[PDB]
């Protein structure tokens, strides 16, 4: 028996029979859509993200988030080292490549909050 | 958003990294992503269908392409994309990180289009 369809992405038509100035911006739009980092945002329809947010749980095997270890450290039944808390914080970068892509939007923000952390800590002195 | 403790009795090490931690969360433009976890963010998608009145995204543009029913002229087809431009500064602000990424767009679309005029000729 035939289950329900998932959704996922658009697929390609390698010739159209529309017009030519429509059928050749087609083919740019895609190129964009599938190639380009900064059409993450606009590539499928909003409620889509739902789904993504679903699919986010399956690829990444420990989320993580600063919430997440300012709340654990509140509650002192987690961390007792400094290196035990920059594990989690490594794991919020880690996570983020590992779903996003190393040439994602993303990827730069967790590396610009990694240096961020290093500048405080070290202005902490 | 968590409620930041002046003083804390754990270890110096950790109530020091804490305190950073804290200001990275609360200060740090870039740490926006990774403040909350992943399963809040699902609150943002029923807002957007109440700011936005007409939502548009390139899926939606590809797949009305190939139907054939919906655009007559290239035209017609921009004034969709441009669309998706002026609901990404409606409900994030011309400001924000995702306007700049929405104007890269506008631009890798005409670096591509011209791509594939100029590899014609
Ligand atoms: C200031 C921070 O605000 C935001 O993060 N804003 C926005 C976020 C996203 C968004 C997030 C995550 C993903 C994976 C996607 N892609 S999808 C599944 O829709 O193809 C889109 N779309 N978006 C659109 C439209 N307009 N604004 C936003
Ligand atoms: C409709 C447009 O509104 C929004 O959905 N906006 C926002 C969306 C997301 C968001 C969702 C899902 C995913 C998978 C991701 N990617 S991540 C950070 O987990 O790697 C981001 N973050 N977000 C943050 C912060 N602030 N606003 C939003
Ligand atoms: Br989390
Ligand atoms: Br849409």
């Amino acid at each position: 028996h035939p289950r329900p369809l998932p959704a996922g992405k658009h697929a390609h038509r390698q010739s159209l029979e529309t017009i030519p100035e429509v059928a050749e911006l087609y083919h740019c739009i895609y190129k964009l859509y599938n190639e380009e980092e900064s059409s993450v945002w606009f590539r499928e329809p909003v409620n889509a993200l739902a789904q993504e947010i679903f699919t986010y749980y399956d690829v990444v095997k420990s989320p993580m988030s600063l919430r997440h270890i300012l709340d654990n450290i509140v509650k002192g039944d987690t961390y007792s080292t400094a290196l035990q808390v920059m594990e989690d914080v490594e794991l919020i970068w880690k996570n983020c490549i590992t779903f996003n892509g190393a040439n994602s939007l993303l990827a730069t923000e967790a590396g610009k909050c990694r240096s961020a952390l290093d500048r405080i800590r070290r202005a902490y002195q």
